[PDB]
């Protein structure tokens, strides 16, 4: 009962890319790149595929960095996401109607304004920690309850 | 807002001692044996001083091998558990009003009428693990969530 999901963050030594929903869900929000997988298609395709159309940007290769299983209660589906790093990309962020994207310098990241989760894990990846994390959230402000650790093996 | 408390399991080779409690509160069930810890008492101390109120045991040095927490819904205080082994006791188990001591090969061990957290933890010590566990209980038969893993130091 588990539907995937991409999340790419691109971290460059001294910021990081985040993108400002403007619309449907999610809206108001910073947040990584990403979206649903599709049918025979590959997660790290799927990953690249989607970072393009959020964001403008070309990216070859993905690495990847954690795992987290998000249920929301009420809901049957779990989301199993899986998170990608990459420093190097080309092209220089696009908005559109969908996204804007901007950088933030790594103390500035506006964690007041992203998912409650990122608080936790973020701070692993900007270590270049692995990790595999399960979030239960109320609504989309409350996590009732989570797991995280640092792995070796994604 | 946190109460200590001790267990200790007298692990040997084949077998483990259980107590069934007979009485008040845990009645029917086979644990571990403990209790709270005195003012001025050390941690150890109390654990062995409750092996032998409730098992009739003298133990000499008691091994460190987990700290697990117990929240329970609708309750402040929090259960903060040492947990301890030992394979070397003097004396043989006793009998009382409040408790009866037998001993489990460790292949019949009853986990179904033992607490359900201990379906969890105690595999993990008989394959000689130390761990930090917490449970969230609802009531005294459901956890609602959990989380454990192996700790090289209690
Ligand atoms: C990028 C975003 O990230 C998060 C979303 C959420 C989140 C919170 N609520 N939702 C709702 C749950 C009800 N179904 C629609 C999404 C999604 C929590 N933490 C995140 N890091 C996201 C979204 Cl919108 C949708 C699917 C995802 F896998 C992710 Cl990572
Ligand atoms: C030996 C017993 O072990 C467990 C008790 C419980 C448990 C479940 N409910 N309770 C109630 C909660 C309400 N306050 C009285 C104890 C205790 C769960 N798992 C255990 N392994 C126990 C008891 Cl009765 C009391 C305090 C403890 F620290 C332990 Cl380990
Ligand atoms: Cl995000
Ligand atoms: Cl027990």
């Amino acid at each position: 009962a588990s539907r995937l999901y991409t999340l790419v963050l691109v971290l460059q030594p001294q910021r990081v890319l985040l993108g400002m929903k403007k619309r449907g869900f999610g809206a108001g929000r910073w947040n990584g790149f990403g979206g649903k997988v599709q049918e025979g298609e590959t997660i790290e395709d799927g990953a690249r595929r989607e970072l393009q159309e959020e964001s403008g940007l070309t990216v070859d290769a993905l690495h990847k960095v954690g795992q987290i299983v998000f249920e929301f209660v009420g809901e049957p589906e779990l989301m199993d996401v899986h998170v990608f790093c990459t420093d190097s990309i080309q092209g220089t962020p696009v908005e559109s109607d969908e996204m804007r994207p901007c950088w933030f310098q790594l103390d500035q990241i506006p964690f007041k304004d992203m998912w409650p989760d990122d608080s936790y894990w973020f701070p692993l990846l900007l270590q270049k920690k692995k990790f595999h994390g399960y979030f239960k959230f109320q609504g989309q402000d409350t996590i009732l309850d989570y797991t995280l650790r640092e792995v070796d093996t994604v």
